[PDB]
This record gives structure tokens, C-alpha cells and sequence, in this order.
């Protein structure tokens, strides 16, 4: 094709994410009359998101995912994305990134720092924890070894419930669990199916810790050789594949913890209390480590009202 184009992904051919991005191919491809064409390149085959992102940067790879909070690794106080238990819910979401001056300073610096264009954003989950060993009170994390992704968030999350973290890549996590060389990881029910971690867990509890989006980005270096009419295709196609994203979610998290249960995975509904006291810790050290900037987007964020309006 004229714009032979590459979207790269951790998430697996069986998840949302893939099947979303699938409809955003479609839709450009068409629209386009062809000139576009977008490759899916999942399972972390071109390396994880931090690697991905990078590749955006450098023009190598022309679209990924990531979540707001990954831009902790470049501005500290983004962090407050994935505190545990500070973003309520996915209405939360929307507005931290979009309608404070916090987010709306962010999506600038994206392009000017980081060479990538936000086109949207989805939900994509809310963390749980599965485990080889039922999680009924905040007791049982004590020393579970509790598989993280490689993010200051998730060790953080691990480490102030009391488990003993071991940070590693998506595309590990099924064998660690398989073998019990972890006890445990933690990731939205969506992911759970996707990964088949159902297989190699026996139980699931609803921790509700971390809240996932998930931003539907471009390189810069691509954008802008695209003709303002296909920079329209793009952009458009990208907002109806997060709708989308997001509707899949919604849907998963109403019909999965019975899916679970047919599969044969206990679950658990531990009491939260302790585990949100558990980050109040955790949220000073943040705000030691992030001073005014960090002080100032969780005042922003705190302020968002969580109902729909
Ligand atoms: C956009 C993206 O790649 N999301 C991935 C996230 C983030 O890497 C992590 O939450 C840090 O931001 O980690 C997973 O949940 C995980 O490894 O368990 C897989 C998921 O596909």
C-alpha cells in the first residue's frame, strides 16, 4: 500500500485490545480507499511498550498502545494514574487526562518530548489478583510472590499490601504461574481470559486496585506525512475503535467472574478497608518523591466528582 503501517501490541490475537485494533485497521483501510493498510503486530513481538513507545519516537513503529500512567517513566507525577485506589473509576479516567490542566499539559508533552500524537482513549480494566492460594483478607498477600509488570506503580502496589514482588514481562506470566514460581499477578478480568491465566490459577479476588485506560497513539513521524484527509481517517477511526475498546470491557467485567467460575477458579470479595489503608504510605512517598507537580494532579484528580454527569 501507499503507507505500509505497523501497530504494535502486548496483548495477545484473543484480547480486546487486538480485536478493537482489528476494527481500527478495518475502518482505515476502507476509508483510506485503500491507501492505508495497518499490520497487527501482537504478543509483544517488537519488544513490551516501553520498547514500542520508543520505537514510536523514533519512527520505527507507527502506532501502540499505552496507558496514561506509563508516562510515569518520563514525568514523575503521572504516576497518579496507577496509585492504587486514587482513580475511582473509568469517568475519573476521562476527565484527569482530558479536562485537567494536569492531562491536558501531558497530551502536549507527549508530542513535544516524546514524538507521539494521543488519537484516543479507552478503558481497558480494572486490576484484580489471581492466585494459587485464595486471597480472603488482606492477611493472605503476605509474602505471596505476586508477579508485577516492570512499573514503579504495580512494585508499589505489591509491596505496601505486603507480597513479595517479582517484576516481569507479560509475555512471562503464564509460565511463572504454570510452574508456581510466582503465586500470583494481577491484571483486569479481560486479561485474565485473554492470557488463559484461568488455566494456572485457582483463584481470583476482587482487589479493584489499579484503573487501566488505554491510549491509542500515533508516531509523529508518521502523522505527519499523512495528507490532512487520511490524518482525519486516522484520528476518526481511532475514536470509533475506542468506543469501542471500552464497550468490550464494560461487557467483559458484567459477564467474566462467571466465566471464571465455570472454569473452575474460585473467587474472592476480601474486605478493601486495609488494602486502601495500606497505600496511605504509599501516596506520602509519592508526593515527597513528586513535590508540588505530584501534589498538585492528585488535588486535581481527587476533585473529579465520579458520577456521570
Ligand atoms: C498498553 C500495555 O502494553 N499494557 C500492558 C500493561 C502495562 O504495561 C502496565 O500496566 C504498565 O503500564 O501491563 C500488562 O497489564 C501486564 O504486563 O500485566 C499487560 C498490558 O497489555
Amino acid at each position: 500500500a501507499d503507507y505500509d503501517l505497523k501497530f504494535g501490541m502486548n496483548a495477545g490475537t484473543s484480547s480486546n485490545e487486538y480485536k478493537a485494533a482489528e476494527m481500527f485497521a478495518k475502518e482505515v483501510k476502507e476509508k483510506s480507499q485503500g491507501k492505508i493498510e495497518i499490520s497487527l503486530y501482537p504478543s509483544s513481538q517488537l519488544g513490551d511498550d516501553r520498547a514500542m513507545l520508543k520505537q514510536l519516537k523514533d519512527g520505527s513503529l507507527d502506532f501502540t498502545f499505552a496507558e496514561s500512567a506509563r508516562f510515569q517513566l518520563f514525568y514523575p507525577e503521572a504516576a497518579v494514574f496507577a496509585l492504587p485506589y486514587v482513580i475511582s473509576n473509568y469517568n475519573v479516567a476521562q476527565k484527569a487526562l482530558f479536562d485537567t490542566e494536569f492531562g491536558k499539559d501531558l497530551i502536549k508533552k507527549m508530542d513535544k518530548d516524546l514524538g507521539v500524537t494521543l488519537l484516543s482513549q479507552a478503558y481497558n480494566g480494572t486490576r484484580q489478583t489471581t492466585s494459587n492460594r485464595a486471597i480472603n483478607s488482606i492477611a493472605d498477600m503476605k509474602g505471596l510472590k505476586l508477579r508485577v509488570p516492570n512499573a514503579a506503580t504495580n512494585l508499589a502496589y505489591a509491596k505496601y499490601v505486603g507480597a513479595s514482588p517479582t517484576p516481569m514481562a507479560f509475555s512471562e506470566v503464564y509460565l511463572a504461574l504454570q510452574t508456581n514460581a510466582v503465586d500470583g499477578q494481577e491484571n483486569p478480568l479481560a486479561a485474565v481470559q485473554a492470557q488463559k491465566f484461568y488455566e494456572v490459577q485457582k483463584f481470583l479476588a476482587m482487589t479493584n486496585h489499579i484503573l487501566n485506560d488505554q491510549l491509542y497513539l500515533v508516531s509523529n513521524e508518521t502523522y505527519k506525512e499523512l495528507p490532512e484527509d487520511l490524518q482525519k481517517v486516522v484520528k476518526d477511526a481511532a475514536e470509533n475503535a475506542a468506543k469501542y475498546h471500552t464497550k468490550l470491557f464494560v461487557d467483559g467485567e458484567k459477564d467474566l467472574v462467571t466465566f471464571f467460575e465455570k472454569q473452575g477458579v474460585k473467587i474472592t470479595h476480601p474486605d478493601l478497608v486495609p488494602f486502601k489503608e495500606s497505600m496511605k504510605p504509599y501516596y506520602a512517598e509519592f508526593v515527597k518523591q513528586t513535590g508540588q507537580k505530584g501534589e498538585s494532579a492528585l488535588k486535581q484528580i481527587e476533585a473529579i466528582n465520579p458520577h456521570h454527569h
